[PDB]
DNA sequence: TGTACTCGTGTACTGGTACA
DNA sequence: TGTACCAGTACACGAGTACA
């Protein structure tokens, strides 16, 4: 059993909250897409316009191969793979994610 | 019926904005990490750490130089891509980065 | 027969060398 | 001079296959 610097949410590999404070401080206005450029490949317009499009239906249909995740977008894998959402675990904090969507509780 | 996209239309690409306003709100704590991974790019948790960290230090003066780009974590193709990064932004969006470094604020 | 999951490839990442 | 291509890593984006 090794010791741990307090509990809180960030620990072991935090190095991210210092990232959000500046990443969103720009989000307030149109300064959310100026970060998807200074990094060259951040042209994730498809990795964002198509990936968000996967939960968009995963939280409603979640049937995979039936709407248009890839026939004209991109998700077939990024929409059916969502079944593995455990990777970024939604339920852990989906509680707030649903708060801004449904969180019917 | 129609998405009405003739003039302006909603907040322009609501797909990215809906993911920005929801981010900042949860970006305050760890409610954004579930989304940054289960709805953005999760293995990118390292990519963002290294994609901005290069621009972060780029404005400072390091993380790129036949040895900083590497010691940084993967800035070589990145540090160099950082130049191409201007591609997703004609020095305008990069201007927000300066807003928190030299532009003014 | 249908559908789900897993897999493929290109390249995110990571970093080295050569060229511009 | 540093990076862009290129090499490596392992994954992402994207594809296909297998089972039910
Ligand atoms: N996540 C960034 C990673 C990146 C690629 N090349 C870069 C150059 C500089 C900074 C970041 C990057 C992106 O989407 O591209
Ligand atoms: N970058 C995320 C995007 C993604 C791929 N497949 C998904 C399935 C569901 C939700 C998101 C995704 C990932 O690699 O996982």
């Amino acid at each position: 059993q090794s010791p741990y610097s307090a509990a809180m949410a960030e620990q072991r590999h935090q190095e991210w909250l210092r990232f959000v404070d500046l990443l969103k401080n720009a989000y307030q206005n149109d300064l959310h897409l100026p970060l998807l450029n200074l990094m060259l490949t951040p042209d994730e317009r498809e990795a964002l316009g198509t990936r968000v499009r996967i939960v968009e239906e995963l939280l409603r249909g979640e049937m995979s191969q039936r709407e248009l995740k890839n026939e004209l977008g991109a998700g077939i894998a990024t929409i059916t793979r969502g079944s593995n959402s455990l990777k970024a675990a939604p339920v852990e904090l989906r509680q707030w994610l649903e708060e801004v969507l449904l969180k019917s509780d």
